[PDB]
């Protein structure tokens, strides 16, 4: 006799296996009224007007293709597409696949002058079906599906020269794509980064492969550890209108400006303002200071011109530029202006319009908040997301603003289903006609479909009621999302509550942490994770806390640990752990802590700190200490690791160096093989350190496995295993 | 009172004492404590150095040589340890009569090996993989190798296999007995493919290390090798060595091949021996110099062929010889007709050797030889397997052998070993079990015992306030033939009580680890700390029982020795004092293999268990060990159960027990490879496991603080799976 009470819990094996799956709706538009969306592997159009759809492409069109079809292309003229196979990830965003052509008017594949197999990257042109690829670290041009491609670089060499596709470092820290490539608006030119690791030192680590490989291989990556020598860079434009079967293409440099070029820089923006107007930001190594470049072209010599008088500087007293880099600027369609997100007096960030010729721009928005993103632009409006609403930093809703009257600023998102929807993000059709809205939580997603002519809703796309319908007898947990005040500051947290939560009684505690800089991790996005279970199945509070070096609040708190890594942000996370027994609900016997990365990284130093709070912790791909991780990261926030510089903290912030206070605690320390980011070593020199002071800990390395350690079998491997852990440190049977 | 901890093993509080001598005539030894020499006769000993007659050195010293003429120390120091015998060093050389440092001509830093001659104070070296002759230290050094290259041409020194797996050496370098001669063996390691693994060294090393290491694995390019003999009475300071190549017999050039054996016969005759890669048929050859010629001749008529139809051919090479004085008869250690190793007399000139050993036991060793007796070490007392005793056998007849160990002390002593001096006249005995070590000095001519050199008296004192455990040695019958057994019993054994077993195995061919020798080591702690009894059983494959137990897994590795090691187990159930919930097995290894192999095998017998730096699958290991017992992995040979003997094929079994699988990232010798094929196994199956990495551990995980880390996390997952608090 039960009652219909929910007996059921969200499980281990529920989230392994995936039971309960969240439904996305991902669209791409084609047009400025319609978009593309898979339905049973069918691809149909959706006339967003109209709410009707016709298929688009059969999933059975390309059955004698013969090879699995892992992506496809449309051509931006809906002519072609592109169809990507043989897919082999390299690193996050990296990869080499085969690709074909076909015409969807002769519905034919392109047989003549195909792309090369071990293709690098492939792009449309933006208007028309011009196609650019890179192979053998070389770009080419195709003016026409099948006919030949024309050779734009000669230079390309294997982990060395790189045309239009980026670096390990520029793919991960500074561009988070292995694309190097900005075709122009109307495709006439194309623009490309060279990257140059010449002189840039080699990681080193073995991969065992398949048990059939008698020999380990060495995989050796061009790798700019801290205070390393860096990749240079060179930026180039070719006119794609005027190549020619009979002559080399005519590559126009654009050269970085003095101020960068007088030590080492990065090229960290690219983005066209107009059909003959680039603009490019540079930014120094020491990331304190950058320069946004505006070029134009020159009709009569065919070359690009920076004029100083649109050069802008964008710098920063208190810590780097920009939240990892320097944002991107939104051009007005005449190009003399533009829009950007940059710090205001008071540190919060927010969106700035500029002349091109003028030095001083001036803010549109403003507040103790900040926008996230600039989302669109028409010539009467901008839309930007920002966690303004409630002043809520970890809510995200969807903003308009008119660009004639800064006063008139629209919430078009907030009010549209407050209780289940605030976190946000937002789709625009190809000008800005249609939107799709993505809310994220903290209840089920919810997709939906709008017209920005008066914001009115169109409908709903998809809403998670299959989800909704199955969670109904499960004892899900809740998230309480809230703030403490330290040193009259606000800091947010969140806590996933267990179901039935009794403030009355103890819960074990689990404190899940990034907490690097620009870090969020209280939000109101709804998850179905790792803590999902742990609250749900096993009674346990799940925590995170947003301290200083902390996103989305300002630079005062934000740049409060510059130059200072593994100080305030681990402290923090310590006293937050205080401030949840304080709460009076927290079992203190039985805190614990755990991260991935950066948070690897704190949960090593506060396990290492001497604070007693934690019982037990688990860091997985750990950071161990600075010089082993990548300059562009590394550097942003720690300066050069030089005697005149910052190699006193870089020293005095090791995990190593806390191994005698591990004594105190039970780790678990847990590294993939295979990892081409936080390298392995770091894991090895923390283990080796406390094997060195005889602290006994738990360890579990993945054979082959990189930072992601995503291969599905590692995946619910690692999960079991912390799993376990966490259940004997707390003892929970 | 108390017991033997974990701590007491890895701080060493209960020191064993040893008593190492190193003879330097037919009756006078050396011994440290300062540098005494002792009379063999009366016991009396003159200082030969004070303790710091190096004071005012400032490098800290190694380890010291003398020349056989007394006249030079070597002194090495700037020690860095390369494979398992393979190292570098600095080298002095001291002028005794003089008493100083010869500081012109002398040795290079980075001295990869060093040798003084047999007589006199003649010195051969080998400095970047070439070999160098002084006649006197202060002289300057004559060049004999010009070819000597990093990684690929290796002379007088060992690559990694053949240190490993054939020599247990670093040198390859051999005086004849009166030093006019010096013969060498050249590596060339050109096409042998390199292991390549991480080296994260000291933690301000940025970026790690690349180590790469020629290191042939089974069915790959092997080094192949040649033998040189130099004379070293007609160096010249104007023209070069001229060395003489010995090559090997026509029926080792056919194919692949291994030189295996070096023994000088005399001052003009040298014995070698040559194994197929196929290491069922070798052949020793018997050269002679030619003064005319200034040549080397082995006539085939002189050739010496060993064989085995039923595997390899000696233990884990064909013995070496023991030749007469002339040189023209020699006695070596082979197979009998029964599959029993014995002691057969050869004449240099016939194909019939006579044995003049024989029985269902062994002979380990030929100790010495003499013009009137032959002493060995063999397993015939007691028709025990691993118990050891020193024999001799009358050379005018064979029935005339007298044990000359055997009755000393039986009690305490049944494993002994033996150093004789340079013409056999005196010789120590060491006792290693089963009661405390004892070592002791004889005069061959009466075979009377002189003295006590050390009875471990100090350790008895110690050891009587601790609770500590017995050893049983025993045996079981399967299939109508017996298979040794040990167990380490707690303190205060109660037979009416269930304890935990845990199984520590080993288990490679030639194995033998249930025998009569006193350790204190893990499973002392395991056994008087924590009640667990530690036991060890000697199967098929297992060693010194004959052929037919010893080649029984000939070509079929993880079968009937990984069987065994279960059905050992079932039996100690069956001993009624054993809890059949609470089985575990652990090694090293080969043992670490067996261990996973067992674990993986389903049978149900064992709850957990510990791998430590475990083969995986033998395509992962070295040609020389591997290829010995597995043949070669292709489809005409052995591939098959190649295939069929890898732990990753049974990683589904392993959901029945709990697993610790522990490696060292620097292994050189079983490369993390292994572990890591492994792990990735269990993983992609969904298995749990635990694990731990060494980081910059190599095979013997043997820094001080590895050492202590590995046996506290083995500790603490044995007690956790024996509910152990
Ligand atoms: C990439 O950068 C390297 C420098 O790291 C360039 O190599 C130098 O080239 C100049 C002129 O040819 C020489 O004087 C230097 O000696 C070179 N330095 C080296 C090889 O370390 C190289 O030219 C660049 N390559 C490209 C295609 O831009
Ligand atoms: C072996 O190496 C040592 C140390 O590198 C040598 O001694 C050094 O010799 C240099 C001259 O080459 C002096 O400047 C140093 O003062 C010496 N250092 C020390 C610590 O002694 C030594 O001479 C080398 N070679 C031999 C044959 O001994
Ligand atoms: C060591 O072995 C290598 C590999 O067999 C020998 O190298 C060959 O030498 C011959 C004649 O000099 C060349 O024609 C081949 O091309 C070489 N092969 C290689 C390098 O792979 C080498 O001669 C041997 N060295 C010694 C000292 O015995
Ligand atoms: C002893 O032999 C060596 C090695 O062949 C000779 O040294 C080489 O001589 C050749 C040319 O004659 C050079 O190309 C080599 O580079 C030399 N050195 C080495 C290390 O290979 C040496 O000349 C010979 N000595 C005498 C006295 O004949
Ligand atoms: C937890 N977490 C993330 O989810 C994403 C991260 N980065 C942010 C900067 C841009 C990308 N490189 C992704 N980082 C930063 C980081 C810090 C380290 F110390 C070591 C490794 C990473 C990494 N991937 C994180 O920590
Ligand atoms: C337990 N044990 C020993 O104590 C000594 C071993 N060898 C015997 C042959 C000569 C030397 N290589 C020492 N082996 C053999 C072995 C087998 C493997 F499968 C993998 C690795 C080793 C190794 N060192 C052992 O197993
Ligand atoms: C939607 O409806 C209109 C009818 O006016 C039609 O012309 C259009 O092609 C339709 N699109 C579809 C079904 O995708
Ligand atoms: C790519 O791969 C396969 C061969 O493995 C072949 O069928 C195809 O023609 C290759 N080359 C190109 C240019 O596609
Ligand atoms: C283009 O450049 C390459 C290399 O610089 C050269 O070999 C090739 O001949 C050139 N082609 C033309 C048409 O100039
Ligand atoms: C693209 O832009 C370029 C530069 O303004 C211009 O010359 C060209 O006419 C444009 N092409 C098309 C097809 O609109
Ligand atoms: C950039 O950083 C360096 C080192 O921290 C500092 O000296 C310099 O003043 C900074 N620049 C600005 C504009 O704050
Ligand atoms: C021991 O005594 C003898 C007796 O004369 C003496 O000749 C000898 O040198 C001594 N040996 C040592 C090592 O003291
Ligand atoms: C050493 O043996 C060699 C070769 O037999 C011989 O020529 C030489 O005379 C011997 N030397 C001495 C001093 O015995
Ligand atoms: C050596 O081994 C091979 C392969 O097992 C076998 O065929 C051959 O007969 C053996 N040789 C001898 C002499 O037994």
């Amino acid at each position: 006799h039960h009652h219909h009470h929910s007996r059921k819990t969200y499980t281990l094996t529920d989230y392994l296996k995936n039971t309960y799956r969240l439904k996305l709706y991902s669209l791409r538009w084609i047009s400025d009224h319609e978009y593309l969306y898979k339905q049973e592997n069918n691809i149909l159009v959706f006339n967003a007007e109209y709410g009707n759809s016709s298929v688009f492409l059969e999933n059975s069109t390309f059955d004698e293709f013969g090879h699995s079809i892992n992506d496809y292309s449309i051509s931006p003229d809906g002519q072609f597409i592109l169809l990507e196979y043989n897919y082999v990830k390299q690193w996050r965003h990296s990869y080499t696949a085969s690709y074909d052509i076909y015409d969807l008017n002769k519905r034919q594949l392109i047989t003549e002058e195909r792309i090369p197999n071990n293709t690098q990257w492939v792009t449309w042109s933006p208007v028309g079906h011009k196609l650019a690829y890179v192979w053998n670290n070389d770009i080419y041009v195709k003016i026409e599906p099948n006919l030949p491609s024309y050779r734009i670089t000669w230079t390309g060499k294997e982990d060395i020269i790189y045309n239009g596709i980026t670096d390990w470092v520029y793919e991960e820290e500074v561009f988070s794509a292995y694309s190097a490539l900005w075709w122009s608006p109307n495709g006439t030119f194309l623009a490309y980064a060279q990257f140059n690791d010449t002189e840039v030192p080699l990681i080193e680590y073995s991969f065992y492969s398949d048990e059939s490989l008698q020999y380990p291989k060495t995989v050796r990556v061009p790798y700019p550890k801290a205070g390393a020598v860096n990749p240079t860079v060179k930026f180039f434009v070719v006119n794609t209108d005027s190549l020619s079967s009979v002559t080399n293409a005519t590559s126009i440099q654009i050269t970085a400006p003095a101020s960068m070029l007088i030590g080492d820089h990065y090229l960290c923006d690219v983005t066209w303002a107009t059909q003959e107007r680039i603009s490019l930001q540079w930014l120094r190594r020491i990331q304190n200071y950058s320069v946004m470049d505006i070029c134009d072209y020159d009709e009569s010599s065919g070359r690009w011109n920076c004029l100083v008088a649109r050069q802008h500087i964008e710098m920063s007293t208190t810590g780097w530029v920009g939240r990892f880099r320097p944002s991107e600027p939104h051009f007005t369609l005449d190009g003399n202006s533009f829009y950007k997100i940059i710090s205001n007096e008071e540190g919060y960030r927010h969106i700035c319009y500029f002349q091109i010729d003028k030095k001083d721009c001036t803010f549109i928005t403003k507040g103790t908040w900040e926008v996230i993103g600039i989302e669109a632009l028409t010539s009467d409006y901008l839309y930007y997301i920002s966690n303004e609403y409630k002043g809520m930093p970890g809510g995200r809703n969807l903003y308009k603003i008119q660009l004639s009257d800064y006063t008139k600023v629209t919430c078009l998102s907030c009010e549209l289903n407050p209780e289940r929807c605030q976190y946000y993000s937002v789709s625009f059709s190809k000008e800005a006609k249609y939107y799709q809205l993505r809310c994220s939580g903290p209840g089920l997603p919810l997709y939906t479909l709008h017209s920005s002519v008066n914001d009115k809703g169109l409908r709903v796309l998809e809403d998670n009621s299959a989800l909704d319908k199955m969670l109904q007898n499960v004892q899900m947990p809740s998230k309480k999302l809230d703030f403490i005040i330290l040193n009259e500051t606000k800091f947010w947290y969140q806590m996933i509550l267990p179901p039935h939560f009794d403030k009355s009684k103890k819960y074990p505690l689990l404190l899940d942490v990034y907490a690097g800089p620009c870090s969020q991790k209280a939000d109101t996005v709804f998850r179905l994770n790792w803590a999902t279970y742990l609250a749900s199945t096993e009674n346990i509070i799940v925590a995170s806390f947003d301290g200083r070096g902390s996103g989305y609040q300002g630079d005062k708190i934000m740049h409060a640990i510059n130059r200072r890594l593994g100080t305030f942000e681990v402290e923090d996370q310590i006293e937050a752990a205080r401030q949840f027994s304080k709460m009076g609900f927290v079992d203190n016997k039985r805190i614990a802590i755990w991260g991935w990365s950066y948070g690897g990284y704190v949960t090593s130093m506060v396990l290492g700190s001497g604070s007693g709070v934690f019982k037990c912790g688990i860091a997985v791909a750990p950071v161990s200490r600075w010089e082993y991780y990548d300059s562009v990261y590394t550097e942003r926030y720690m300066g050069l690791p030089t005697p005149e510089d910052n190699l006193d903290h870089y020293r005095n912030s090791t995990v190593m160096s806390r191994a005698e206070n591990f004594k105190q605690v039970e780790y678990l320390l847990i590294h993939g093989t295979a990892d081409d980011n936080v390298h392995f070593q770091q894991s090895a020199q923390i283990s080796k350190a406390l094997v060195d002071v005889g602290v006994d800990f738990q360890a579990m390395w993945y054979t082959d496995e990189d930072h992601g350690i995503a291969s599905s079998t590692a995946h619910q491997h690692i999960y079991t295993h912390m799993s376990h852990f966490i259940k004997q440190c707390f003892s929970l049977p």
